[PDB]
């Protein structure tokens, strides 16, 4: 016989966030960082916290010479693109990441998504630091007006936010992965294109610090998606895969319209979209699915890939 | 004719994403503007809390092993229990409290500052794990978690605050958000400072001071935003909210006194810890813009303990 003198505290208690939103049948347990359910959580926690950075760390002032070499058209494109990325980071920091907390599989995940919310806030702030150093007050104001009135740009966050505010945690998680995994890469093409040609090298250092976080954010949300979806019936799993491909198809549609409008005048649209679709493929892979994208429609110039 | 607006500025015909998400989908969304800051206080607080970034790995807790090993099983148990209880409160604030504030922000930057608070209060909870990892046995750690779950006096306190976080009233939510860093953990913080005043667990007290360096600003900030918001109510509804703040604090003091008596009576620390608690209840009210109704005698702290609190870094 196995004598169980007492019942384990963990299995007869709930985390505070579960108690707040889902289940008040039992008392609350403090987070246990000494008895960790999933080692992956500790791995991710250690990496993202050790990778802490602020845009003040980077000497953007040194980009002044190369910035001054860029025509007014190019300076406007960069300010607009980056203000567009600032909107996506604002959406993700203030809504996306914090929405994931209550849907966590583990205690540590609740704290990791709090880190994500803060750090995606830092990404948004970093564009502010670049503009502060390089842009005129007029260029900054123009870009904000341009973002507010750009329907093609607005359609992308408008399509994802409903999944965050709705009560389907798997659809929320897919949206949460889609932001760092796909939606910003069309924008990140521009600084990598420029740095490959020797322009704005210090700005591209900030972009790489953002990417170092965003690749982990994509991996982590995709990993948690795969854990949860694996527990559903074959039929439910087939419905969720269909939803993922349907949502990505819509988002690719909306991104292609926005990038054409953004880049067609500069001759960068086709290149940016292939860069976008390459990352759409990696997004699908991080969700445990296969990329249906061709070699031809995902081709990236070596020097751009090198900046990546 | 003379005053007609032909160009409406972007800001006043757009909403932040969180406003769009939960309140109003009629207007397009504006990206955060860090180049035209509405409240300079937000930038000062942002710069301070980000510059004050720390991880518990930074403190050599293993240097506490000698002083820890001098404390008997009863004292080691009390410390593990007390800190697991503070871990619960930090978990509540990080996972519910701080993130609930984001959508009720007055400014764009405030939305990002509360994201920082959520994360750093997560770091506070994690730091107790680091202390336990170094000092405590598996048995002590698990014992403390069981004790927290089954301690009704402990549980009553967070159970009283969470409803304000999940409810609709953003002013009542903000009061709870100030009350957690301002008041509810200080009863527990007395213990490490009592010990380090006597040269016991000095490295643990450095972690407590790094936590407090954050908590003090969190209390100040939530208090500052509370004052800006209540100033926009009729004098009648101002008097009504003030009464609520005093009624809530009165209730929370009652629950805290019960918990601290149960926690400390056996160790003869209950009276001193409650005085320490009421001293910080005073600071909480002052940070909401009210006067402390507590006496010098009610809030007396031994100088050597106050030296540990007010010490820097
Ligand atoms: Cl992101
Ligand atoms: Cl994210
Ligand atoms: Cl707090
Ligand atoms: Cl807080
Ligand atoms: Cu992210
Ligand atoms: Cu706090």
């Amino acid at each position: 016989n196995i004598l169980e003198m007492t019942k384990n505290y963990y299995d007869r208690s709930v985390s505070p966030v579960e108690y707040a939103y889902f289940d008040q049948s039992q008392n609350m347990r403090a987070i246990n960082w000494n008895k960790i359910v999933d080692e992956k959580d500790l791995e991710v926690w250690n990496r993202v916290t050790q990778n802490f950075w602020l845009p003040e760390n980077i000497p953007v002032s040194n980009d002044l010479p190369s910035w001054n070499e860029l025509d007014d058209d190019w300076q406007q494109l960069i300010t607009r693109t980056f203000t567009g990325l600032t909107l996506l980071d604002t959406v993700q920091s203030s809504i996306g990441d914090v929405a994931q907390i209550k849907n966590s599989l583990t205690e540590q995940e609740q704290v990791i998504y709090a880190n994500f919310a803060f750090m995606v806030g830092v990404h948004a702030r970093s564009y502010g630091t670049i503009f502060s150093t390089l842009c005129t007050s007029e260029q900054i104001e123009e870009a904000h007006e341009w973002v507010v009135d750009n329907e093609a740009l607005q359609a992308r966050p408008k399509a994802l936010i409903p999944f965050y505010t709705a009560d389907d945690p798997l659809k929320s998680k897919i949206a949460a992965a889609l932001m760092p995994g796909f939606l910003l890469y069309g924008g990140f093409y521009l600084p990598f294109y420029l740095s490959a040609r020797g322009k704005l090298p210090n700005t591209s250092d900030i972009i790489r610090l953002i990417l170092r976080d965003k690749v982990i954010h994509n991996f982590y949300s995709g990993y948690k998606y795969q854990l949860k979806v694996a527990k559903l019936s074959p039929e439910k799993q087939a419905e969720m895969k269909q939803f993922v491909f349907d949502l990505l198809d819509k988002m690719i549609g909306l991104e292609k319209t926005y990038l054409h409008q953004l880049y067609d005048g500069f001759g960068l649209a086709d290149e940016a979209i292939r860069f976008s679709l390459y990352n759409a493929g990696k997004f699908l892979q991080n969700l445990g699915y296969e990329s249906p994208f061709t070699k031809e429609e995902t081709r990236i110039a070596p020097e751009v890939f090198a900046q990546l």
